[PDB]
C-alpha cells in the first residue's frame, strides 16, 4: 500500500444482454453479444470472469471485430456464432463457440471452423496468409479474481529444472500490486471462499525454459478502483504450413479451454489454490497411459549396439522374470535402447525395422506377450531427428540444411549422421512410420522413448510440435516418453533426465513445482528425486521420486545388485505415494542451504498428504526443519493413521499386482526394508494381527528363508539385515515355476535358476558349480577335474530341417579344451577353446573386462563360442553338450543362445566343418565374426559394425564419399575413425577360426581405406599387449585414389605350434590425410575410415 493505488476505466455494461447458464451447482453469467463470461456464482459465492468488455479476437494475430449471433441451446449451454472477415488480410472465416456449465465446470469449446479460402492439408499453398492459422482470445479472462475480494491471490507454475528454484508463483492480489503478464502451465485463482482452476489445449509458447508450455496467460488489469488478475487461454494453433506444404489434418485439434470452481475440497477450512489444483484434475488433460504408471516400479534400459546382439529380445525376458522373483512380482518398465536395426544409434527413422540379430518381429511379439503376466511393459528408443545412409529413409529431402546449404551435421561414432528437417518430416508422411511399426508389432508394446527431442537438432521442437509428435505416437496405442526434464510437458509421462538421478547436475532435473507436482504426482515420473547434493528439492522430497538404475549394458552397467537395492531404497515408496492423488502440500520455514556455488534460501515442504477413492489417506510429515538436523531427510508415513514408514526403515503394504489389479485379501503383503540395522517394531491392521505372519528373505531366486512371525497385541518386531528386502504375508508361500528361457530352445541359458537339474552331467558333477562372477552375474564354472567333465541338455522347440547357430560365451583360464558340440541326431558338430587370449571390450555386453563386471581375477575373456548346424525331419533327439577335458584351472560358461542363422562359411556350407573359410558379412550370427572387437578403445560402444547398403548414399561419390560403406552384397565390416591409435582394432580367436600349428594359409580380403597406412593388416600370437606384443604388420593403402573400387589383399599366415596364431586389423600411428576437409565433411567421406568385406582363408 506504500505505492500509489492503481486506477483504469471504469466498467460500463448497462447496455449488455447478459443471459445465466447453469448447472445444479454452478451458474455463470454470460453477455449474448461475445462469449465472455461475467460472474461465476457457486453456494452464493462468486468470482468475475472477464469484467470489462472486449469483444475483440486475434485471427494469424490480426485484431478482428467478429460478427456474432447467439443462441442458448439449453438451460447450461449457449452457442455464437462468430463471423470473421478482413478482406485485406485475406480472412474469411467462421467458428462457433459454445459455452457449457457442467457441474461445477465451465466449459469454452470452438466446437466448428470453417475457412472460407481454399486450403487442402498436404497441399502446396500460394500463400500462408490464406490459412486460418492462430486464433486467440488474449484479452478475455475465462476467470479473475478482484484485489477487493478478501484473501485474492492467484497461483501459477511455470517450467522450473533447477532445484534450487521453484517454477511457482504465489500473488496476493492487491491494489497497487506489481504488473503481471505471464505465461503459466497451470494457473489459478482464489479467495476465501472459491478457487477456480483453468485448463487449455492451447499449445502455444511464448519461449524456451519458464516461457514454454504456457497454454494460460495471466494478466492484471485494473479496473475502477481495483486490480484483476485474469487467467486467459493463450493462442491457439489451427492450420499451419512448412515451406508453403499445409500439414496434415491431424495435426488440426479444435480449441478448448476449461475453468472449474470449486469450495474447500480438502477439509482444511481454508480455500486457496490446492482445492483449485484437487479440483483442476477433474478438467485436465491426462497424459496418455498415465494410470499405469503407479505401477512401473522397475525402469531400466537393456540395451544393443553395433551388431553385437548383447540384449537378444528372449533374453530380456529372463531379466523379467529375475526381477519378479527378486522383487516379489512389482511392475517393470524395460526400455529397448537397440531393438531396431544393428542395435542403438543404427538406422534411425526406420522405426518398422525391428533388430533381425536379436531376434525380430517374431522373438519381440513372444517377448511383449510373455512379459504381460510378470507385469513388465515394454519401451523403444526411437529418434526423430537425426538419420544415417543406411536407413531406408535416409533422403536429400528430409536432412537438414544450414542457412548457407551446408548439411546441419549429427554425431559421427558408427556412421556420420546428418539431422533431419522434423518440420519437413511432419509435413511429408513421418506418420505412416509409426504406422507400419504398429501394423508389424501388433497391440501390446507400452512406451516410445524418443531421444533428443527438445534439443533443437531437427529445427522447432516445441509445445506444438511435441503434442503433435506425441499424438502420432499415443494414436498407435503408444505411451510418450522423452529424454529433458522440461520436455513434452502436455503429454509425457516419463522423462529419463528426471528418473535418472545422476544426469545433468542440478539445473536440469526434474520440474521444480509443488504446484504441477501436487496435480501430477502420480501420472508420470517428471520430478525432482532424492540427491542430496543438488540441494533445494533434491534435498529428500518427501514423495520421493523416480531413481532408475540399470543392469542390462546401458552406458557399462552392470550392477544387478545395486539396481535391485535401488527400488526398494527409494522406487517402492515412490510408486507407493503415485497409488495415491496428493490433496494437501505444507511448507515449513524457509531454511538456508550452501552446494552448488552458491548460498541460497529454500522453502521446504514439511507435509504432504494424499488420499485415493476409497479415502485411504496416507500422511507423509519431515522429521525436522532443521537442514542441519538428519531428521531433515526423514519422514514418517501413515496409512490412515498407522505408521508404515519412519526414518530408515518402512513396513509398507502393498495390495496390487504386477500390472495394478486389486489383490485377493489372502494375497495382500508388506514389504519391509531398513537401510540400518537394528529392530523395529510396526502396527498391524486388526484382519493381520489375529492372523499367523510369515516373514520371507527376496533374493534372486525368490522367497527364501520362511520364518513364522510372533505377533503382539497386534504388533510385530522385525531385526533384519540392513538393504535387504523381505515381504511378509498372512499365510505360507511357495516360489513358482519360472520356465527360465523359454522359446530359447534350452532351459537357463544364462545359469538363473540356482542348479544345474536340466543337465544330464557325465563325470564328476562336484566339478560343475554356478558361481558368481565379480558383477554377481552367474556362470558355469568347471575346474579341478582329473577327468573329462560334460553337460548335455536337449535343444527343445527346433523347427525341422532347418540352419541354427548357437553360441556360449566362454572365458576359459585353463590350457584344457573347452567346447560345445551339438548333436542333431544326424550329425555332430563341435567347436573348442583352449585358454582364452582375447579380453572382452564391448560395453553393452554383461561380460565385458571392466573390473566390475569381471569374470575373475579383474579380467573379462569372455567370447562367443559358436557351432553351425542343421535339423534333420526329426528334432527329439537334438542335443547340445558343454564339455571340458582335464585341468586345473576354470572354464566359465554363461549364456547358450539358438537361434536361426543362414551363414554358408565351411567349404560354402552352413555347418560347422571343414572346407575354404568364407565371410561375405551377408548372413552374421552376431557381432564381427570371425574376429572379435580389440582394445583400440578400452571398453566401448565399439566404433566397428556391420555396415548396411543403401545405394547411393552409403556408396562412393554421395556428399563426395570417398570409399564404400559396403564392398559387395548388403554388409560389409565397418570401422569408423580409429586412425592414429596404435592398437588393435579387432583380431580373430582360435575358438571363431583357429590356424593350426604348423599349416600355412592363405588369408585375403576386400578392403576399402579412406587414407595410406592408417590401418594394417597384423599377425600376432597369444594374448595381445599393446612390452608391446609381437607383430607382423602389412601397412595398407587407400583404395581410391588409384581405384575405382575396394581392393585385394593376400597374405601367407603359418599357424604357430602353440595353435594360438590369429589375424586382425591395427590402427597404426600415422597420420590420415583428409586431403583439405575437415568438421563433418572430414568424418563422413571416409578419409578415416577402413572397411574389409569377403574375407577367405584356406590352406596351402
Ligand atoms: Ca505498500
Ligand atoms: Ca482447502
Ligand atoms: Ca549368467
Ligand atoms: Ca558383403
Ligand atoms: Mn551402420
Amino acid at each position: 500500500s506504500h505505492m500509489e493505488k492503481e486506477t483504469g476505466p471504469e466498467v460500463d455494461d448497462s447496455k449488455v444482454t447478459y443471459d445465466t447458464i447453469q448447472s445444479k451447482v454452478l451458474k455463470a453469467v454470460i453477455d449474448q453479444a461475445f462469449p465472455r463470461v461475467k460472474e461465476y456464482s457457486l453456494n452464493g459465492h462468486t468470482l468475475p470472469g472477464q469484467v470489462q468488455q472486449f469483444n475483440q479476437v486475434f485471427i494469424n494475430n490480426h485484431r478482428i471485430t467478429p460478427e456474432v449471433t447467439y443462441k442458448k441451446i439449453n438451460e447450461t449451454t449457449a452457442e455464437y456464432l462468430m463471423k470473421l472477415r478482413d478482406d485485406a488480410h485475406l480472412i474469411n472465416a467462421e467458428m462457433t463457440v459454445r459455452l457449457q456449465v457442467v457441474d461445477n465446470q465451465l466449459h469454452f469449446d470452438v466446437t466448428k471452423i470453417v475457412n472460407h479460402n481454399q486450403v487442402t492439408p498436404g497441399q502446396k499453398i500460394d500463400d500462408e496468409s490464406k490459412l486460418l492459422s492462430s486464433i486467440s482470445f488474449l484479452g478475455n479472462a475465462l476467470v479473475s479474481v478482484s484485489s477487493d475480494q478478501t484473501g485474492a491471490k492467484f497461483d501459477g507454475a511455470t517450467m522450473s529444472n533447477n532445484t534450487h528454484v521453484s517454477g511457482d508463483d504465489h500473488i496476493d492480489v492487491t491494489n497497487p500490486m506489481k504488473d503481471l503478464a505471464k505465461g503459466y502451465m497451470y494457473g489459478f485463482v482464489s479467495t476465501d471462499k472459491l478457487a477456480a482452476g483453468v485448463w487449455s489445449n492451447s499449445q502455444n509458447s511464448y519461449g524456451g525454459g519458464s516461457n514454454d508450455w504456457t497454454r494460460l496467460t495471466a494478466y492484471k488489469e485494473t479496473v475502477g478502483n481495483a486490480n484483476y488478475v485474469g487467467i486467459h487461454s493463450s493462442e491457439w494453433q489451427w492450420e499451419k504450413a512448412y515451406k508453403g506444404i499445409v500439414f496434415p489434418e491431424y495435426t488440426k485439434e479444435l480449441p478448448s479451454a476449461k475453468v472449474v470452481i470449486t469450495e474447500d475440497a480438502n477439509a482444511d477450512k481454508n480455500v486457496d489454490w490446492q482445492d483449485g489444483a484437487i479440483a483442476y484434475r477433474s478438467i485436465m488433460n491426462n497424459p496418455q497411459g498415465w494410470e499405469k504408471v503407479k505401477d512401473i516400479t522397475a525402469y531400466r534400459i537393456a540395451m544393443n549396439f553395433g551388431s553385437q546382439a548383447q540384449n537378444p529380445f528372449l533374453m530380456t525376458l529372463d531379466g523379467i522374470k529375475k526381477i519378479n522373483l527378486h522383487t516379489d512380482g512389482l511392475g517393470q518398465g524395460v526400455l529397448l535402447k537397440g531393438y531396431g536395426s544393428e542395435g542403438h544409434d543404427s538406422g534411425h527413422l526406420n522405426y518398422a525395422d525391428i533388430g533381425k540379430r536379436i531376434g525380430g518381429v517374431e522373438d519381440f511379439k513372444t517377448l511383449i506377450e510373455k512379459a504381460k503376466k510378470y507385469g513388465a511393459h515394454l519401451g523403444i528408443h526411437v529418434n526423430a531427428s537425426e538419420t544415417y545412409p543406411e536407413s531406408k529413409y535416409f533422403n536429400e529431402k528430409i536432412l537438414r540444411k544450414n542457412p548457407d546449404g551446408s548439411y546441419s551435421y549429427g554425431w559421427n561414432w558408427l556412421d556420420q549422421g546428418i539431422n533431419i528437417d522434423a518440420a519437413y518430416d511432419l509435413a511429408h508422411g513421418r506418420l505412416a512410420r509409426w504406422e507400419d511399426l504398429k501394423k508389424k508389432l501388433g497391440d501390446g508394446l507400452d512406451f516410445i522413448y524418443v531421444d533428443v527431442w527438445g534439443n533443437g537438432q531437427s529445427g522447432d521442437n516445441g509445445a506444438w510440435a511435441t503434442h503433435v509428435l506425441a499424438k502420432e505416437i499415443n494414436k498407435q496405442g503408444w505411451r510418450f516418453a522423452i529424454e529433458w526434464g522440461h520436455g513434452g510437458e502436455y503429454d509425457s509421462t516419463f522423462h529419463h533426465w528426471a528418473a535418472d538421478l545422476t544426469y545433468g547436475g542440478y539445473t536440469n532435473k526434474g520440474i521444480n513445482s509443488a504446484i504441477t507436482r501436487f496435480i501430477r504426482n502420480h501420472q508420470k515420473d517428471a520430478w525432482v528425486g532424492d540427491y542430496r547434493s543438488y540441494g533445494g528439492a533434491a534435498n529428500y522430497p518427501l514423495l520421493g521420486g523416480y531413481s532408475m538404475k540399470d543392469f542390462e549394458g546401458w552406458q557399462g552397467r552392470s550392477d544387478y545388485n545395486g539396481y535391485v537395492t535401488n527400488l526398494f531404497a527409494h522406487d517402492v515408496m515412490t510408486k507407493y505415494f503415485q497409488h495415491f492423488t496428493v490433496s494437501k502440500w505444507e511448507n515449513g520455514t524457509p531454511v538456508t542451504m550452501t552446494d552448488n556455488g552458491s548460498t541460497y534460501k529454500w522453502t521446504p515442504e514439511m507435509r504432504v498428504e494424499l488420499v485415493d477413492a476409497d479415502n485411504n489417506k496416507v500422511v507423509v510429515t519431515r522429521k525436522s526443519n532443521d537442514v542441519n538436523s538428519p531428521q531433515y531427510r526423514e519422514r514418517t508415513v501413515t496409512l490412515n493413521g498407522r505408521v508404515i514408514q519412519d526414518g530408515s526403515a518402512y513396513l509398507t503394504p502393498w495390495n496390487w499386482d504386477a500390472n495394478g489389479k486389486k489383490l485377493s485379501t489372502d494375497k495382500e503383503k508388506m514389504y519391509y526394508f531398513n537401510t540400518q540395522a537394528g529392530a523395529t517394531t510396526w502396527t498391524l491392521p486388526s484382519d493381520w494381527a489375529k492372523s499367523k505372519v510369515y516373514l520371507y528373505k527376496l533374493t534372486d531366486q525368490g522367497k527364501t528363508e520362511e520364518q513364522e512371525l510372533t505377533v503382539k497385541d497386534g504388533k510385530i518386531t522385525l531385526d533384519l539385515l540392513a538393504n535387504q528386502p523381505y515381504v511378509l504375508y498372512r499365510s505360507k508361500q511357495t516360489n513358482p515355476e519360472m520356465s527360465w528361457s523359454e522359446g530359447m530352445h534350452i532351459y537357463d541359458q544364462g545359469f538363473n535358476s540356482g542348479t544345474l537339474k536340466h543337465w544330464t552331467i557325465s563325470g564328476d558333477a562336484s566339478k560343475a558349480e554356478i558361481v558368481k562372477s565379480q558383477g554377481a552375474n552367474d556362470m558355469l564354472r568347471i575346474q579341478g577335474n582329473k577327468e573329462k567333465v560334460s553337460l548335455t541338455q536337449k535343444l527343445t522347440g527346433l523347427k525341422p530341417n532347418t540352419k541354427y547357430a548357437v553360441y556360449v560365451g566362454v572365458d576359459n583360464r585353463s590350457n584344457a579344451k573347452a567346447s560345445i558340440t551339438v548333436n542333431t541326431g544326424e550329425k555332430e558338430v563341435t567347436t573348442y577353446t583352449n585358454k582364452s587370449l582375447a579380453l572382452n571390450y564391448v560395453k553393452a555386453y554383461a561380460h565385458n573386462t571392466r573390473r566390475n563386471n569381471a569374470t575373475v581375477d579383474d579380467t573379462s575373456y569372455f567370447q562367443n563360442m559358436y557351432a553351425f548346424f542343421t535339423t534333420g525331419a526329426d528334432v527329439s533327439n537334438v542335443t547340445l553338450t558343454l564339455s571340458r577335458e582335464a585341468g586345473d584351472e576354470a572354464t566359465y560358461f554363461d549364456e547358450i543362445r539358438t537361434f536361426e542363422n543362414n551363414s554358408s562359411m565351411y567349404g560354402d556350407k552352413h555347418d560347422t566343418g571343414k572346407g575354404t573359410f568364407k565371410q561375405d558379412f551377408e548372413n552374421v550370427a552376431q557381432g564381427i565374426f570371425p574376429f572379435v572387437v580389440g582394445g583400440v578403445e578400452g571398453v566401448e560402444d565399439n566404433r566397428t559394425h556391420l555396415s548396411e547398403k543403401h545405394d547411393p548414399y552409403t556408396q562412393r561419390g554421395w556428399n563426395g564419399k570417398k570409399v564404400d560403406d559396403v564392398i559387395e552384397g548388403n554388409w560389409s565390416l565397418k570401422t569408423n575413425g580409429l586412425v592414429s591409435r596404435r592398437n588393435l582394432v579387432y583380431q580373430t580367436i582360435p575358438q571363431n577360426f583357429r590356424f593350426e600349428a604348423g599349416k600355412t594359409y592363405r588369408v585375403t580380403f576386400e578392403y576399402e581405406a579412406g587414407s595410406d597406412n592408417t590401418y594394417a593388416f597384423v599377425v600376432g600370437k597369444g594374448e595381445f599387449q599393446s612390452q608391446a606384443s609381437n607383430l607382423e604388420m602389412h601397412e595398407l593403402p587407400n583404395t581410391w585414389t588409384d581405384s575405382k573400387k575396394a581392393k585385394k589383399a593376400t597374405f601367407l599366415v603359418t599357424g604357430a605350434e602353440t595353435g594360438d596364431t590369429w589375424v586382425g586389423i591395427y590402427s597404426t600411428g600415422n597420420a590420415s590425410n583428409t586431403r583439405g576437409d575437415s568438421g563433418g565433411n572430414a568424418n563422413f567421406r571416409g578419409y578415416n575410415d577402413f572397411m574389409m568385406d569377403n574375407l577367405q582363408i584356406e590352406e596351402i
